[PDB]
């Protein structure tokens, strides 16, 4: 009768053509860099700048009775906090972040990270997809419901600026807010990503990750390499062979079993479905280089390389002259920044002792080395057991709006915050799920948020409010 | 009667004190870093200023009938050229340079690349030892023979301007000056090492030098690496993986029969010989930090390792972030610069395309890789069958200046042009020997010119240029 699935569709459709799309353009063009990427974040204005903007949007915008604030903490990120009464006493806390990765490089000629262009039904542009949607998202899926005369629970929003610095920022402000966000039973976290464009996907998994710089030094400065060559060992040829203690150079397979878990049954079986699935495109998107292939063939394996396995990447370097500017002097230092996921189980702080130990260990020719990780190293997060009413909801969702099933699959990346929710309300349900499909480019050049997807996520996000209402 | 052995020292010595000391002070000053280091050095014109320099104080203090004359091609680098007619029928070619290595970093806070500072008989400064007291010994050990009315045969000097580049130009220089030049049946050359300060080394070997830039793509941009991590390689990993195939990460072996000679029995020999000379300060001299040690600890080993064999060192990188501007985006590039001493006797073409194969072929995962030799690689050198005179002179002259025999070693670094003479003049004598004893510091901070030392090696220059007269 008073619920109508398609009803919804239709109206999240024209809001985000009519309300949402000029002012998220507006906000592509905000350089509000995260402050790992901007010490002087503050000092420049574009963070408050980005919240000022949204919660403006907000504002006008607004369900009933809702209350927002931007919350302020000294030296610290704003937070964006929405509290809508609902009619329903139980609460759903819904996520995301405005904060934004940097410029980096390689945009098309007639793309900019800072400024949003429109084409083939994608929006380009930095922080679009990676988190800008979010609060627009979430507020429409909730006016959607009212638009229809329909109750729903309690609502509290979560829109931070520190996500794309490990939210080092976010405890302090759970602990300022917790007794009046409540408890909540359903999380809502659209910042994850898409096995492709064509179902609802819901994110099962996400890693860990640690960051850390390991450093080497046989010698206190550079020395003619003539002189040294052959009795002073290179710095690199240390640093690597202290690498290969925990990775192996053939396979990258790691080889610190401190930094593995076991594997939940119900997640390999999933990863053989969507294998099944997505084929090819579990790989075949990435922008290879000429004939470039992954690093095995087995498409439910990689899926489990991604989601549920160490690896490692090598991110920054400092020691290193330009090759051009370069003379043939023996270096004094290497230095090398390591980016190690981690296994959505694996603890980070045993991760980091184990690491610290296997690369400083017995150092060769007692060289001065350092492995120096970085505080705010976070763990990764597993689903829960699945409510029946949420498959029930999630399904129904996704075959309303993509006339397909919905698919389950872990996530690659990291969200903080997830887990710290995971851990402070053990009965929470999830809803992480988002609109990063292949090309997508969260964190690269030619960022796009794609418009038909995200339409249908912000039907389904409010779908399953709706059925959350109704259980 | 005529010949006074320790008249020549005095006369040296004063014409080092109150002649050479001022004017090599000045010449300290002087930025002129080589073309490597400063691509704009014609319009500087600090390297004009150097030849001029020291072209000065050549003709204020010329021996007889001598031509001096700054030879120029077009956008080469100068050279410094002087014909000392002498009066015996035969002919001895002196070389050194005068373009310099840039200022490096670690200069004691007293000291400075281009100020002199004469503290404990040493003169600091860029260039003083490496090698700007060349030119000024050179001809100070022809001008002490004419102190005593002696005959000398006649002395080619060839100062050139491009040697801490790689004598891209002398090749150029030579064909000009070929048949001016003559044939020499003796070279010296005071642009090498020492064992110590307390004899005479004679430089047996000097090691070739390749080097290349190696560069590993996977992706043709910068990619999350919470998504790419456990599928894409990582380009670091790939790259590591390609060095081991040329260098063992834990003894540093290279791999490449290619890059190895034959070492003569009689350089065995004298490796042991210098290792009872010198004991420990084969190796206790460099820089070391806290406990480092050498790769191994068989002195005479560590002789030849520096020597007669192969050895890379990582001298440079292009594609890495500073490590705290860095965020965690897999990269889409490692670019590394690779700089492998050769054995004396390996054709640096052979090795060069041992090389790239071993590098390129069947690249991990159909990674695109590239292997790019710099132009100007070149070939060490080997002395030929040293002549009883000059045995004997060496000896002579190092007993009478230091009280101690002439000593025998290899040299670890690279001087093209003495490879480029050996093959042009067969029956050529050498005489390649230096100042650049422990912690002179060529190519590095606090680099100085050891004064009791070079006062005595000038000594001998003259011992055996007059010992040549007599043979
Ligand atoms: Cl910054
Ligand atoms: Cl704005
Ligand atoms: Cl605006
Ligand atoms: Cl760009
Ligand atoms: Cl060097
Ligand atoms: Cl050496
Ligand atoms: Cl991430
Ligand atoms: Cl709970
Ligand atoms: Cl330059
Ligand atoms: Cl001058
Ligand atoms: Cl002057
Ligand atoms: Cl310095
Ligand atoms: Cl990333
Ligand atoms: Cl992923
Ligand atoms: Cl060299
Ligand atoms: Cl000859
Ligand atoms: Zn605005
Ligand atoms: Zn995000
Ligand atoms: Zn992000
Ligand atoms: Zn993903
Ligand atoms: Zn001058
Ligand atoms: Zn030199
Ligand atoms: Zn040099
Ligand atoms: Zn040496």
């Amino acid at each position: 009768g008073m619920f109508k699935p398609q009803g919804l569709y239709d109206y999240i459709c024209q809001q985000w053509q009519e309300e949402i799309l000029p002012s998220l353009c507006d906000y592509i063009k905000i350089p509000n860099k995260s402050p790992h990427f901007d010490a002087k974040w503050e000092e420049h204005g574009y963070m408050e700048q980005a919240v000022n903007h949204i919660a403006n949007w907000c504002k006008s915008h607004a369900p009933k009775g809702m209350t927002l604030e931007i919350v302020r903490l000294k030296n610290r990120t704003p937070l964006l906090f929405m509290e809508i009464p609902g009619q329903i006493d139980d609460t759903v806390l819904l996520y995301g972040h405005l904060d934004k990765q940097p410029e980096m490089s390689g945009w098309s000629d007639d793309l900019h990270p800072w400024k949003p262009v429109l084409k083939n039904g994608l929006l380009y542009g930095r922080g679009g997809a990676d988190d800008g949607y979010s609060a627009y998202a979430s507020l429409t899926a909730i006016r959607a419901l009212e638009q229809q005369g329909l109750p729903y629970p309690r609502c509290i929003l979560i829109i931070e600026a520190c996500e794309e610095s490990g939210s080092y920022d976010l405890p302090f402000y759970i602990e300022l807010l917790k007794e009046r966000i409540g408890k909540p039973s359903l999380v809502i976290c659209l910042d994850s990503g898409a096995g492709n464009y064509e179902q609802l996907w819901m994110t099962t998994s996400l890693r860990g990750n640690l960051v850390g710089k390991l450093t080497v030094e046989l010698i206190n400065e550079g020395v003619h390499s003539g002189s040294a060559s052959g009795i002073v060992a290179d710095s690199f040829r240390v640093a690597r062979q202290l690498i290969s203690r925990i990775e192996d150079e053939n396979t990258g397979e790691i080889k610190l079993p401190q930094l593995y878990c076991d594997i939940p049954d119900e997640r390999i079986k999933q990863a053989k479905q969507c294998a099944e699935i997505l084929g090819e495109q579990v790989y075949s998107e990435f922008p290879w280089i000429d004939s470039a292939k992954p690093v095995i063939q087995d498409k439910q394996q990689l899926i489990l390389n991604r989601t549920w396995r160490p690896a490692l990447t090598v991110t920054g370097a400092d020691g290193f002259p330009a090759i051009a500017d370069a003379g043939n002097v023996m270096r004094p230092v290497t230095s090398l920044k390591l980016s190690m996921r981690l296994p959505p189980l694996v603890d980070p702080e045993a991760a980091s002792v184990a690491m610290e130990k296997a690369l400083t260990q017995n150092p060769p020719y007692n060289a001065k080395v350092d492995f120096k990780i970085q505080n705010g190293g976070s763990k990764g997060w597993n689903a829960p057991l699945l409510s029946d009413w949420l498959a029930k909801a999630a399904s129904e969702a996704s075959m309303t709006y993509y006339d397909k099933p919905a698919a389950y699959m872990g996530e690659g990346g990291t969200i903080p915050f997830m887990s710290m929710l995971g851990e402070q309300f053990p009965k929470a349900q999830f809803m992480i799920t988002g609109v990063l499909g292949p090309h997508s480019n969260a964190h690269g050049p030619n960022e796009f948020l794609h418009l038909d997807m995200v339409k249908k996520l912000t039907s389904c996000v409010s779908y399953v409010l709706y059925s959350f209402s109704q259980k």
